[PDB]
């Protein structure tokens, strides 16, 4: 409701520089949040238990790092966002247009930790080839992609990072949004959920956005109540040097959940 | 190697003051059980939920590095008939002794007992819980987790134990990560194969006050804890993190969060 108007002033390039340029975007320190997120995803896909033909990324924003390890396990990938200015920034990177964001530091680091000898250009090439479409989405609607969408449903897997808690006024609408995106997932399919812990605001240029502050326990309970078995749930505590003025995040959680 | 760091630990703890330690961590604001987002309730919930699965039971339990605290055995004591408590410091073993004798001027744990009864959901009154705990504590022993035999040779303890509980001991007495790992291997010799270890500890902490004692700690992370448990021959069944909120980031320590691990020895 009120989240809708706040996001109308969201600046993609301000969000990217706040969260994916140095210091947070410096991947040289292995104790940083960037390396921790990439490791969570790489370790999960390296188990081999998360696989299929189609995958959907919920609330992509203007970022692609969350699919770097995913893309070699799913041949049809749908990226999504509420904002068209983000879908446009995504398109600029998928089509190698001018002004695209330079994700190569993240592709590089994903290649390092996967340990398959893959060069980073091949990783990026493969991600662009498998992202078939970039669609609008609204996780508040009981059909987040609308009716009859160009997206093959139900998907084998969902990935969502920093969306649900950032679009939800409180714990209850957070739980509904989770219920809503769960309708997109085949039984036995997997959810990879990344989110901020105990956060209440972040800035994106002129936009100041409200976040529901959630704990690890509340994330687990909410995944159960939506019908998931929780395969893994991990926490990163935000160090002082990554506490800038752009938000009040206290930590990051990673959940690997399987729909029963 | 590292015998110097361990000699530094032993030395620092000769100034550990039990009553001052209890005030800092088990009276309000840290010891306030009314705030359901506080760290006291979170720890009690972790232990109560783990014992309510029915999967952690047996005859004998050892509490590793109890200090002068009993809260970590409140939910455990209905599932184990023989409990061994332990600590490095005799002043702590006397403090426990004062509470076992029900003396006035022993620390009052009844807020913790009441909270344990509340969340266990069995309608138990806190005075029956405390009576059961006092009955089932069969001995209070010196321990040193840096020794290959942390209880010493030919200890009174019934070994091997069916379960281990340890709250805030290993990371608070180890100068480095290698020491932490060796101390875990040592206490794991006390646990039977297939037995369970319940581990509570501080995350990313480098010091705390035991009144006047300002003692240094090796900061550990969740992933370091998980890896140490695997390296010791455990399967990790649960590893939860509590992030220390600002309103309880008093001057008592620089702790950033708390971990709870449920591990089973293979
Ligand atoms: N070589 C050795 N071998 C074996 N045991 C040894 C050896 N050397 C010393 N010891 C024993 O180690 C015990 C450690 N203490 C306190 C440790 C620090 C806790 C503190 C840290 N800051 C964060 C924080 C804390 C507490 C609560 C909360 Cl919430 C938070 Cl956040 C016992 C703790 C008690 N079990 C309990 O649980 O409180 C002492 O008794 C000492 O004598
Ligand atoms: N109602 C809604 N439903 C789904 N997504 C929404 C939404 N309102 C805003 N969003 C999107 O949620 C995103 C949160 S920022 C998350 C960005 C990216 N996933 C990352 O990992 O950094 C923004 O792109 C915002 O446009």
């Amino acid at each position: 409701a009120a989240v809708a108007s706040a996001y109308q002033r969201f600046e993609p390039r301000a969000y990217l520089r706040n969260n994916y340029a140095p210091p947070r975007g410096d991947l040289c320190n292995p104790n940083g949040v960037g390396p921790w997120k990439l490791r969570c995803l790489a370790q999960t896909f390296a188990t081999g238990e998360v696989s299929g033909r189609t995958l959907i990324d919920i609330g992509s924003g203007p970022t692609v790092y969350q699919l770097l390890s995913a893309c070699s396990h799913f041949e049809d990938i749908t990226m999504t966002d509420f904002l068209e200015v983000n879908r446009q920034e995504l398109g600029r990177w998928l089509q190698e247009e001018p002004g695209a964001f330079n994700w190569s530091m993240y592709s590089q680091h994903a290649c390092l930790i996967e340990g398959k000898g893959e060069c980073w250009q091949d990783k990026e090439r493969q991600l662009r080839a498998r992202v078939k479409r970039v669609l609008p989405i609204d996780v508040h609607q009981p059909q987040p992609l609308g009716a009859g969408s160009p997206a093959p449903l139900p998907a084998d897997a969902l990935v969502s990072a920093f969306c649900l808690e950032a679009v939800s006024p409180d714990l209850a609408s957070f739980q509904r949004a989770l219920d809503h995106i769960t309708t997109l997932l085949r039984p036995g399919g997997h959810l990879l959920l990344i989110g901020a812990l105990e956060e209440s605001w972040y800035l994106a240029g002129e936009a100041r956005l409200t976040v529901v502050p959630v704990s690890e326990e509340e994330v687990r309970e909410a995944l159960v109540r939506s019908g998931y078995k929780v395969r893994d749930l991990r926490t990163y505590i935000m160090p002082a040097h990554l506490q800038t003025g752009v938000d009040d995040v206290k930590g990051v959680f990673f959940a690997w959940a399987q729909k029963v």
